[PDB]
C-alpha cells in the first residue's frame, strides 16, 4: 500500500487541455457574466478572457464549491496553476484545495493553498501524483466567499502513458 514521502521533482512543462472535460461542478454562472462565460468549462478552455464564476445572479450556492476535471490521460502532476480574475475585481477566494484521482472514485488530497487575486498566475506546488482527474475545490472553512472566479486552471507535469 502507498504512502506520502519526499521526492525530487523536475519543474514539469504544461499540458494541452485540448482533450479535457469538466465532468461535474457545484456551481457556475450561466448568464450573469457573459453569455459564453462564467461557466465551469471556462476553467479549462485555453481562453484568458473566459472565467468560471460561481452562480451569483438570481441565486447563489452555499460553499463548498468544487469542479472535477477529467484529464483524458494519466499524468504525473507536478504543479497546478490558477489564473485569478484579477484586474482589481472583487474575487475574495482565500483558500483553494486540490485533490486528484486515477479512477473517478478514490481521491487523494494533493494540497491546500492560499489564494491571492493577483493578475499574474498562481503557481501551486502540489503533492506530485499520477492522476487522470483533478478536483479544484473551494472549501467552506477558509474564510472563503460565495464570490469566486477563476480564468484558467493548468497542470504542469509529464505524460506517463
Ligand atoms: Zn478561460
Amino acid at each position: 500500500d502507498t504512502y506520502t514521502g519526499f521526492c525530487i521533482i523536475k519543474e514539469g512543462t504544461k499540458i494541452s487541455k485540448s482533450g479535457w472535460e469538466v465532468l461535474s461542478f457545484t456551481t457556475q454562472e450561466a448568464s450573469g457574466e457573459g453569455a459564453g462565460n462564467g461557466l465551469a468549462k471556462c476553467l479549462i478552455d485555453g481562453d484568458t478572457e473566459t472565467f468560471w464564476h460561481a452562480k451569483w445572479q438570481g441565486g447563489s450556492d452555499p460553499l463548498p464549491y468544487d469542479i472535477v476535471i477529467d484529464m483524458k490521460q494519466n499524468i504525473q502532476i507536478a504543479q497546478v496553476e490558477l489564473l485569478p480574475r484579477g484586474r482589481g475585481s472583487n474575487n475574495p477566494i482565500k483558500v483553494v484545495e486540490f485533490a486528484a484521482s486515477e479512477d473517478n472514485v478514490n481521491w487523494t488530497p494533493i494540497g491546500r493553498f492560499g489564494f491571492t487575486n493577483q493578475d499574474a498566475a498562481l503557481e501551486y506546488y502540489v503533492k506530485s501524483i499520477k492522476a487522470r482527474y483533478i478536483r479544484l475545490t473551494i472549501p467552506d472553512d477558509g474564510g472563503n466567499s460565495t464570490v469566486a472566479a477563476i480564468r484558467e486552471l493548468d497542470v504542469k507535469g509529464t505524460i506517463i502513458n
